[PDB]
């Protein structure tokens, strides 16, 4: 069967051209550096020199998948991906990967699913019609600045979503089992916030807030805002000054 291989500890970088992609999927301890630009797309891979033949770069229906193929890689020293595309509508990251967007991001929609201990960092302004963020398996997401019409934030099981600054017209915030949403920095006129189980949501509704809690989870908001709530459990909905 497939050979078991391992990195020889000598990192090398290879740069090649890459086809058009608008979606990214990867699973594993990969440092993935992305930029949105009109420049000729390239992909730059850093991995142990003897592992480059096993590096998988595959684009199907504009979905880019990066990982390994052709052998079972028992160990690698580091795995860095640096690439760019004109458009980006989706990112699926898993397995303790680091996804970093080092450019502003634009488009009708941006959907991000961060699972199993990943770290997603959107370091520059995200300006989209709809921003759909999902975290599970203790993954973490940090968004420095956003501007959107519809914002959807959801955490399942565990993990955190930190939305440092920005604006949304409507936001749906949800925490199930456990998790933390840190979004005091995002001003939103219409907010829907729901916690089922444990958790903590920090939010900034500027007109109306619909809050639902079942369990010990807490909703803390900065207003002024009108509030309609339904709480079953020890958790509470409270304003912070």
């Amino acid at each position: 069967g497939a050979d078991h291989v391992k990195g020889n500890g000598k990192l090398s970088t290879k740069k090649i051209t890459i086809d058009d992609f608008n979606a990214i999927k990867f699973d594993g301890v990969i440092d993935f550096n992305y930029e949105q630009s009109e420049s000729t797309p390239h992909i730059e891979i850093t991995v142990d020199e003897n592992l480059h033949p096993y590096v998988n770069i595959d684009i199907q229906d504009r979905v880019l998948t990066v990982g390994f193929k052709g052998a079972k890689v028992d160990h690698f020293t580091k795995f860095i991906v640096k690439t760019n595309s004109k458009w980006l509508k989706e990112v699926k990251a898993s397995g303790n990967a680091n996804f970093i967007a080092n450019s502003p991001l634009k488009g009708d929609e941006l959907k991000i699913n961060a699972n199993s201990n990943c770290l997603v960092q959107l370091k520059q302004k995200v300006e989209v019609g709809k921003l759909d963020l999902n975290v599970s398996g203790s993954a973490n997401m940090v968004v420095n600045e956003l501007k959107t019409d519809k914002l959807e934030c959801s955490i399942n099981g565990s993990g955190t979503i930190n939305l440092k600054a920005g604006n949304a017209e409507e936001a749906d915030y949800s925490i199930t089992t456990d998790g933390e949403i840190m979004a005091f920095g995002v001003a939103v006129p219409e907010v829907n916030c729901k916690i089922t189980g444990k958790g903590s949501a920090q939010i900034h509704p500027t007109d109306n807030l619909k809050a639902t809690i079942v369990g010990k989870g807490n909703i803390r908001y900065k207003g002024p805002t009108a509030v309609q709530q339904k709480v079953i459990g020890k958790g509470t909905v409270e304003e912070v000054k």
